[PDB]
């Protein structure tokens, strides 16, 4: 029978819906969908997608009535994402509205409760480190945050609140009281959701960390010669004198975001000379923007069937990311013979036409709330030599542990200009990255200096555990075990089905009660026991199911102008022929590339033998 908690929407859904719902619950009784041979699991996947697209695309603002255009006189992506859906000009831009992928559950008596500062000292400050093995480096982690910078910020308001630590926990605080700015409320003025916040950056997947959420900012950026993107002689991003890095997104960043931009910096000028060799008469602004659409679907696509799969690291999710990308029918077919049928055989990728299921795109709040995976970040980085002897390992030899605290920031960025482009992208590669458990949140970000809009320190530092928890309650998402309900996922009835480990249950129960009703979304995701080889939690994957399609599905460039005509020839084969993030590195860094990757991905730790 139907889990008590999913009877009422069950008896209301139509007969197909029924269908594919009692299908995926037969599985999810048991814990079975994981443990299945690979076509049964894809069958799963795409009949719990079908399932999330009918009932967890909620629109925020009013849908009608998007400004006039033609599609065909906007084959480039904007500055600001702009003239991308031909029914909603607006869609997936700077400024807009966060949908929602669930009813929002008012808090606002409930912001404290239980205190911040408890949670975060008790639940989430790392005591003993805990990494993910050879699965995921510290340049996946980095390459995470990295897609953060392009897809989402909240537009705050501007005045000023604040929390003060309870004198329970007081003592073990690094700051006792912190000042922050609330999430801007804006009115919908329409009949559905009443609030909404704004989002800062493009939604669209554009490549806006790299190349600005805007025009203002995009110009910045420019040579003006060859469509080119302005870089040191380093190979890393240049500096204003008010020591900001000049990229797209910059913002509460680290040096292992910085040196992915630079990084892909370098990809587009590549791909600008390429372009330029086939077709000697483009102007600057033409190679421009055949270059932007090329290197933002390098990106996407290393995301999609290099970075996902080595974050969910099964035989399933293998199969499930590249027929996103290329189809069932499968990369030879693809590249050969183009896009074939419908969404499974031919993949998202190059749909005739883009499909927002009804509801104008954006990224969402709950897509914001299980993508914060600040414990991902070591408390150290073991800095290797790429010129040294291999060591015992064969691995190159370590030179000095730096504390990752001093990387962030703009303090950060002066310590990259002394480390170097190949030392810290070897460093990191080498390096597990944290795991997304329970105590494992690192020190400096109970601590950190956070930044203006323009890349400057505020005064006010922040304890970063305490302000995510209070954000998500601040913003109605719902809490845990709710949270599950909306995604069709079986509610806990008590700790021990959250998780085994005794420690974890009793700090929970001392600080939450019984109720399991009050445990936060953040501390749930970080304690749920996780399916073998997954870094993340099933009730994250749950959102990503639905929201990593979308960002591809909805997008004109990633469907219906994800051709030739649009991108180039040669633009397009430079997308076809990029495979991974170890494509990438190759291609500018060579050396280290031969001499010390070893794994298959650039995002495994290099000596993974695999
Ligand atoms: C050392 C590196 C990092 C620093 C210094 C940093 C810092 C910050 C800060 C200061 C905020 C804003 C808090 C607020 O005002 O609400 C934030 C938000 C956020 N961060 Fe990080 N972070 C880092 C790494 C990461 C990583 C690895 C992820 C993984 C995806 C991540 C995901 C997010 C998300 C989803 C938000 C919420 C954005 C929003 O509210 O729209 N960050 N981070
Ligand atoms: C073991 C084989 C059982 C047959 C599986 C049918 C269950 C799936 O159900 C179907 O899923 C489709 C997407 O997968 C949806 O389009 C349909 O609405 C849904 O009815
Ligand atoms: C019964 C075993 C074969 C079933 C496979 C067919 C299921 C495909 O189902 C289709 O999937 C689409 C794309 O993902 C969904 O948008 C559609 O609603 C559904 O028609
Ligand atoms: C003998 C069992 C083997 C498993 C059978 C797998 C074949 C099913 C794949 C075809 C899916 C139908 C595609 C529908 C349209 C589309 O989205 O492309
Ligand atoms: C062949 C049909 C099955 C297709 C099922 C699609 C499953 C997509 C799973 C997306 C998981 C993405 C997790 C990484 C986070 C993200 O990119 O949003
Ligand atoms: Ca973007
Ligand atoms: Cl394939
Ligand atoms: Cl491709």
């Amino acid at each position: 029978s139907v889990h008590p908690d999913l009877r009422d929407v069950f008896s209301k859904m139509s007969f197909f819906d029924k269908i594919g719902f009692l299908f995926i619950h037969a599985f999810d009784k048991r814990n079975l969908w994981h443990k299945v041979p690979v076509p049964i699991g894809l069958l799963y996947l795409n009949t719990r997608r079908t399932l999330l697209e009918k009932y967890n695309l909620l629109a925020v603002g009013r849908s009608s009535h998007g400004a006039l255009f033609d599609p065909k006189e906007f084959l480039y992506r904007t500055e600001d994402g702009k003239y991308n859906d031909p029914h909603n000009a607006e869609a997936g831009s700077q400024n807009t509205f966060f949908g929602r992928n669930m009813e929002p559950v008012d808090q606002q008596d409930e912001l404290m409760s239980p205190d911040p500062f408890v949670v975060a000292t008790k639940l989430l400050a790392r005591r003993e480190y805990k990494d993910t093995g050879k699965q995921f480096n510290i340049l996946a982690a980095a390459w995470i945050q990295f897609m953060v910078h392009d897809w989402m910020d909240h537009m705050e308001d501007t005045g000023q609140i604040g929390i003060t630590a309870p004198k329970e926990v007081a003592n073990e605080c690094p700051l006792k009281s912190f000042k922050f700015h609330p999430t801007k409320e804006l009115p919908t003025n329409s009949d559905g959701i009443k609030i909404g916040h704004y989002n800062i950056r493009t939604a669209w997947w554009d490549g806006s960390a790299v190349y600005g959420n805007n025009e203002e900012r995009a110009e910045k950026l420019r040579t003006y010669v060859d469509g080119k993107l302005v870089i040191g002689d380093d190979g890393l991003l240049l500096h204003k004198e008010n020591g900001v890095a000049l990229s797209g997104d910059i913002r509460n960043s680290w040096a292992g975001v910085s040196i992915l931009q630079a990084l892909f910096v370098k990809e587009h000028n590549a791909v600008c000379d390429a372009i330029k060799e086939e077709h000697p008469n483009l102007s600057d602004e033409e190679l421009y923007r055949y270059a932007k659409l090329v290197t933002s679907a390098v990106i996407a696509k290393v995301h999609t069937i290099d970075w996902t799969v080595e974050l969910l690291k099964t035989k399933t999710m293998r199969a499930a990311m590249r027929a996103n990308w290329y189809g069932l029918l499968g990369k030879k077919i693809k590249d050969t013979f183009g896009h074939i049928g419908g969404p499974i055989l031919g993949g998202l990728v190059g749909l005739k036409k883009p499909n927002n299921h009804g509801v104008p795109y954006s990224l969402t709040e709950e897509f914001t709330s299980v993508f914060r995976m600040h414990s991902l970040i070591p408390s150290t980085l073991k800095l290797r030599d790429p010129t040294g002897q291999p060591d015992a390992n064969n691995s190159p030899p370590c030179l000095e542990d730096i504390d990752i605290g001093e990387m962030i920031g703009l303090k950060g960025e002066e310590q990259l200009s002394k480390i170097g482009f190949e030392k810290q992208a070897l460093s990191m590669g080498y390096q597990a990255c944290g795991a997304l458990e329970l105590w494992n949140y690192p020190s400096f970000f109970r601590n950190l200096i956070p930044q203006n809009l323009d890349g400057t320190n505020r005064s006010d530092r922040i304890d970063l555990a305490a302000l995510e928890v209070y954000r998500d309650r601040e913003r109605s998402v719902p809490r845990y075990n709710e949270f599950r309900r909306r995604l069709f996922l079986i509610p806990i009835k008590s700790w021990e089905d959250l998780t085994s480990d005794k420690d974890a249950i009793e700090t929970i129960r001392a600080i939450y009660g019984d109720d399991v009703e009050k445990l936060d979304l953040l501390v749930g995701l970080m304690a749920e026991k996780k399916i073998k080889g997954f870094a993340i939690s099933e009730t994250a994957f749950n959102i990503f199911i639905l929201m990593a399609s979308r960002r591809l599905e909805a997008d004109r460039f990633f469907t219906s102008n994800f051709n030739e005509e649009t991108y180039t020839k040669k633009g397009m084969q430079w997308v076809k022929t990029t495979e991974g993030l170890r494509d990438v590195i190759n291609r500018h860094y060579p050396e280290i590339t031969a001499k010390w990757m070893k794994s298959s991905s650039a995002f495994s730790v290099w000596d993974a033998d695999y």
